[PDB]
């Protein structure tokens, strides 16, 4: 499943939009991101140097979520995710990749705009 | 003409301010940016991996607008423009190099603050 | 479609050959090659640092026609097209990617052999 | 004093959180940041390519204040400070390193949030 | 915390030996290693590109364990752990760093000699 | 042919595991591995700087056999094969890519464990 | 044999010219160029990404024929041979190194000028 | 002198054409290229690894004639002149820079097309 | 005045000589070299890792004074001034760029010859 | 003597084999490897970060032993010896460059198989 | 160990070298564990060389083991203009190699230590 | 000739010394150093442009960097072989052996000229 999806997006002139369109067609989210095991809740920050999932999130290994790293192609913006950990609201933890693609980290508090910001 | 302006800004201890003051004295906007021939049905985002100009914008070539890339010098952010496409509000496509400098991209929208944002 | 073709050529031992075979079987050429907005009174040369299309050509962004560049793989000849602009005969413009693969630039006049040369 | 603190934060899994706790527990701010000798008539923006302190600020050599550059370790995000100059409210010029970690630069204003912004 | 131990070793002319000697003297093992969720019984191999823990092991993040990566110093061998995932026996898992150091991976089995091999 | 398979592995989170399963499901082995013209009087060592096939082996160009170099993706461990030559037991020469993946090169004899060591 | 000639060439101010003069002094050609086991039904072009020899040529591992790659020195070309395969007229397979040095690939058809061209 | 012209061309979106129009207007050619003392006489090739001047040519330092090199900007071609020696027809030794730009080296004999080829 | 001078010296075959001549014609020295506000309790050495000015000198940011760094071009010798701090005799603080060009650091005491040496 | 051998092996398609055949023909071992003046109280491991020789060994500088490093050519393993120290049984210390080529380190105990191992 | 304390100190100092200087000035113990070479001791006697060149009045140490910066795992201000090379040191000062290379200079003419060889 | 000498130094543990004894044994100096065609220069030992004077020859920097001729890394106190890309002025009376001349001489840090040939 992931190969068809990742293949389709990898060669599209715009990977991000290929995925977006794909999901909009009812396509299945990219699975197999790595979930981090935490013994304590963290700051709840979007992207961090160490796992920081709080009561409402889950922490995945950065690269594991970066679509470009997953598609093995160059970056738009290096995975400003690679080597770090991404916190995702649990309600959206079903599509980590798509999530970071569709959201914005707050520059002030550093949490997802719309989910735990301000 | 471009050479006189760019030569001027290129050796300034602060290029951006140089161009800013240059224009402030009635100077003429740097020209020769490359315009993309698109359908104008884009997302309207400020900076994108492919032309995404809507009906009130023009799509220029990244490097064409990055002052530093034009001055062949280092950056103070790499041409977060280079290799991408900048959408500029039609009413401001007479000074692309200047537009990007003067304006901010809404981190939430992806659109230019004050021109499309919200 | 594009992904389909691009994927097939991407992993073939000889990408260029796979695209030729593909075409020779009536496959649709690769699309989404960005086109430049230029005067059309250029030198008409095959590959240039700024759009140089004459009346019988179309200018495209070099990278968007570089099959390797498109596929995200190394090169045979980096593809001498990236960062430059390719001028293509309007009649052949319907397949930029293949056109550059099947043709040759004159070392002497810099135009496509058979479409501008001598 | 400085070496004790820096050593402690460097080998931490999260240097920023370490330093933050060190201070919280009544630790003395990292000293030895280089202060620039300016006119104090500058724009007053947070991080600039040339000293821009105003009357209520002090200008420091970027690197001097980047905790990561002081610890000799890789970076989160290189020192988006290395090479630039950091303007800091005089009331806070006693802990430049920590000030830049606790505060955020307005992407529109270019000035410190809560310290000049808007 | 872990920083006093890491500081010692980082400046030793032989970190690996320093940490061993440290532990020998009753020193506390280095903590703060990251664990990941293994999606259904792994092969049990010691070092993999994806979590691969057995029902007897736990999967830690490579770099998180490589002592040289924790001490921010170059390597002997780079972190044939970095970017990968290290599987460690649950009952030896209180000292991830030490374990990888004290043990050898079978070049045949791919499992730890003494803990899985043959 | 190879594109379907290769495309399927390149995007899996564990290419090797994927190719393995593919083969398990009866999939056809990857082909088109450049085969060398040797005398078959060589050392008979697994991986070497020049073709060294003995009477029981065939020689191939390293890269034609490294799944990673064939999928145009990065390496776990560069192709310990790239640039060198891989000796493959003739009976197993119909699946060179797979062979190198399942076998272990003896640190002493220098030959594949089970197919020529001791 | 080879060590003597290559050593001689490698330090000359013009390695190519040195080999040429050598040969003309009745010098023995450089031997030990990897020979490919090919179908002998290839396009027949000079330098290819895969063995393309025809019924009148042999296919050698490029790098084994690049004098500079053989002398371990820099290039005046970058071994547009290294990594590729060189098809050489069987009646000349006795001096693959010298052939490429002496001959020229036609830019239009890609075949050795005067050995298959036009 | 040379600064007025080199600066002018340096910032032009098409440096080559700039120097061309400059000359077309009676502008003085870029001077100050280094001349190599080529006692005896070389092969007469256009671009060589050591001076090869004829009775009818002068040998200049590769860099000295590389417009991009003399301008300190990137290239459309490093310039294949740098570290090389260029042989130019005595009658044209008054504008080395512009010469290389206006002329072409024969791929077969290595000599300037029109000025030595055949 | 800076961009005019820098421009002139940047395209000269010898920046340093060009600036020297520029000065000998009553040309105004390059300005805008950042200075450090220190305690003037330094060793008074020529080039240091931290401000070391004594009562008779000013401390400048190395890069501000490295003519090439200011001219944005390669270097004869790695700006040995870049990242460092240059001490300059007060009575010469009016032409920092030039000072470092005209003077030499004693290899024994690390001070400017004829300004604190021996 | 050294330069002859090294030169001989340097240009060999298979250097290691070349040096082997050289020795086998009663050739004199490469000399001038650097011995470490240490107290022979080390762990006696094959390759280490600090001299580790025991009473029955000699410690040499890694690089001075790596044939490829002595030949200035690339590698097949880089110089997993360079920067470290190699312990060679005293009774073999007359041929350091060879001993490492001919022997294997135990992946478990870390000593030379057949000279300390187990 | 012993050196880790003094090295941890200098490493984070704004001027590592100066920090080590102050350390010794306070009676601190010189850094140890510099690797020593076994050579002819009839060498050129030059300061920094590509192969051991100690004479009868010197000792040859392994550059890197003597470059404080390389020892503190931090970037350099002078890579080690010593790394890969060998350092000849007056036998009388062989007790503090790391400090010696900091406090002394090299005859740009004779390649020998100013004060111990030159002229 | 050149190849023999260079091959000999190229693999020596100390190229500079290898060549030193080679010459000592009456060996012949390395040849083929691009001689520059120049005017009235400063006469400074190493420059970015031919700066020879009436008593020197200006050669191409690399042509004289032994290491740069043997194809091996360089010992020069951390860096680049400070000749490559530049131009070396050598006293005409010694131009018969440029490679060795630089090896045997020192450039005055103050006046930028060869110690013994123009310095002070
Ligand atoms: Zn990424
Ligand atoms: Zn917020
Ligand atoms: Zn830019
Ligand atoms: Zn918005
Ligand atoms: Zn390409
Ligand atoms: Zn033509
Ligand atoms: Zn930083
Ligand atoms: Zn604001
Ligand atoms: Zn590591
Ligand atoms: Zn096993
Ligand atoms: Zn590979
Ligand atoms: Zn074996
Ligand atoms: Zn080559
Ligand atoms: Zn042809
Ligand atoms: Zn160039
Ligand atoms: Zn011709
Ligand atoms: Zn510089
Ligand atoms: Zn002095
Ligand atoms: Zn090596
Ligand atoms: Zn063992
Ligand atoms: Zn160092
Ligand atoms: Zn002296
Ligand atoms: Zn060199
Ligand atoms: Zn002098």
């Amino acid at each position: 499943a992931n190969s068809t999806v990742l293949s389709f997006c990898a060669f599209a002139v715009d990977p991000a939009k290929a995925y977006k369109d794909y999901l909009a067609s009812g396509g299945q989210p990219i699975t197999n991101c790595v979930k981090m095991l935490c013994t304590h809740t963290g700051t709840g920050q979007a992207i961090t140097v160490t796992p920081e999932a709080n009561m409402d999130q889950e922490s995945f290994g950065g690269a594991s979520c970066c679509l470009y790293c997953r598609c093995h192609i160059d970056h738009p913006n290096f995975c400003d995710l690679k080597g770090k950990y991404v916190q995702i609201p649990t309600t959206c933890a079903n599509d980590p990749v798509g999530f970071t693609l569709r959201n914005t980290v707050c520059t002030v508090c550093g949490m997802w705009k719309g989910y735990g910001c301000s």
